[PDB]
């Protein structure tokens, strides 16, 4: 009948991804060291990669990743593919703060964006094309 607004801030309201890390890794200590290593290299971003709950491939041991602001998201997605134990004939998904970001996307953009307030950017990665 009607039509209906949709509006940008219904992205928000979603709640934040799964993050081990965040959680057993107390606030302080992770934004000391996000601090630390954002004035170490004003060319990198620090980012934490995790396996969303529902994905159905193999986990990522090593979670802790310092890129390149100028690496673009098709390229991390090349890099970290690397690192997971799928089949050639498996999907990979990346979501920031639930939803997948552009290919073209470089991870500085991404990490101005969506950066959590202790200096890490969360991405977390799945076989679905859906976070849950």
């Amino acid at each position: 009948d009607d039509f209906e607004l949709l509006d940008q801030s219904e992205l928000d309201q979603i709640e934040s991804m799964k993050s081990t890390y965040k959680e057993e890794h107390p606030f302080e200590k992770r934004r000391s060291e996000g601090e630390k290593i954002r004035k170490k290299y004003p060319d990198r971003v620090p980012v934490i990669v995790e396996k969303a709950p529902k994905a159905r491939i193999g986990d990522l041991d090593k979670k802790k990743y310092l890129v390149p602001s100028d690496l673009t998201v098709g390229q991390f997605y090349f890099l970290i593919r690397k690192r997971i134990h799928l089949r050639a004939e498996d999907a990979l998904f990346f979501f920031v703060n639930n939803v997948i970001p552009p290919t073209s996307a470089t991870m500085g953009q991404l990490y101005q964006e969506h950066h959590e307030e202790d200096f890490f950017l969360y991405i977390a990665y799945s076989d679905e094309s859906v976070y849950g």
